[PDB]
């Protein structure tokens, strides 16, 4: 169809969900290019565009990636005792590996803005995917050392997120909650 | 009231806006911009971001004055801060903060920065969609800004966002690298 699932911007922002169950239906090359181009058009620190995307479609490689995305029992990061998106990395027809080059973005106040820049691009990627009737999910749980070795990624590049990309197998699950605007927004100075 | 846009078109045409009129921002539009940010995905849905909304003129002027680039050892890519005046000019400044321990801290990476980036992009896309302009400002004296606004030191300030109606018609943005420069297909050989 290419255009049937098109949405108004605010509607796409509202209805976008993390998708973790994918059909094996292939992703049209046109849609993949559009999703990646959306990432390309993100703003970045001084327009340095420090993001780099490795796009994997090979089945054997995707299984190997999925096997590097388990949580180490009891040594998991905050909030993931397991990785609900682990199977998605094998099952989705495409996996986009989003990387950043740290010295190619702001490094001040002990903050490394390549992480911010990749976040911005990732959100363009995920909104564009959703706009085109695809699903995706940001995967932050992965063994970076082993994944870098598997993929042969240049040493200077830091891996930030993995993105399964494909057609959702099922309809929109009523996702997790959000905090009320009153909890996350404060008006004026604070005393 | 806004000229609605298809998602991909908003993504493509959103620009950093640094020149603003004094036209008031409808409270409904401000709410919608903040709601867009609220709806962003985050590490384990932790929603570590916090936003401070400043409208007071004197306070915005003071924020602007803390957003200079230092003479030497200034941040990479900014020999000056083209958005500095926008902070005083815009009707609204949104200060985006995050809590480092409320997001991923692993591999020496602090995902609060990623989470705030994701939310900021929702904010900027929604603003543009609604006929407003914004720009992500990363240059600021954090200690002084936190003191000015009463942000507890345990919250880190990540970005400042002037928000208002663009003074001028849409401008051409700077370049982007061609897609082949930022995308590689398949694993690497050797
Ligand atoms: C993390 C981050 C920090 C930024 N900091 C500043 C800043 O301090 N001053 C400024 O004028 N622009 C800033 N920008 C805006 C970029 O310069 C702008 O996004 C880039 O040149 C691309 O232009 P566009 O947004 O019009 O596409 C920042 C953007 C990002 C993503
Ligand atoms: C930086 C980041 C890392 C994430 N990592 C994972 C992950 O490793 N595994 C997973 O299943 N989901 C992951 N997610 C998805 C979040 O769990 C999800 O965005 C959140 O629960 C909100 O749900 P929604 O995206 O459907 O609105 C991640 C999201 C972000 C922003």
């Amino acid at each position: 169809n290419l255009y049937f699932q098109s949405m108004e911007t605010l509607e796409a922002i509202r209805t976008r969900r993390s998708v973790r169950k994918f059909s094996d239906r292939p992703v049209e090359p046109e849609k993949l290019r559009a999703v990646l181009d959306a990432a390309r058009l993100a703003p970045s620190w001084a327009n340095m565009q420090c993001w780099r995307f490795v796009v994997v479609e090979d089945q054997a490689t995707k299984v190997q990636i999925s096997e590097l995305s388990y949580v180490e029992a009891y040594f998991g990061p905050k909030g993931y005792k397991s990785n609900p998106a682990q199977k998605a990395l094998a099952e989705a027809p495409v996996v986009i590996i989003a990387c950043g080059e740290p010295p190619q973005s702001g490094e001040l106040r002990g903050q490394q803005y390549y992480l911010t820049d990749v976040g911005i691009a990732a959100q363009n990627l995920m909104l564009a995917a959703h706009d085109l009737g695809l699903g995706s999910v940001f995967v932050g749980v992965f063994d970076e050392q082993q994944l870098g070795e598997l993929l042969g990624i240049p040493a200077e590049l830091r891996i930030v997120g993995l993105f399964p990309l494909g057609y959702p197998l099922e309809g929109p699950k009523a996702g997790p909650s959000r905090k009320p605007l009153d909890e996350i927004v404060h008006y004026g100075k604070y005393q």
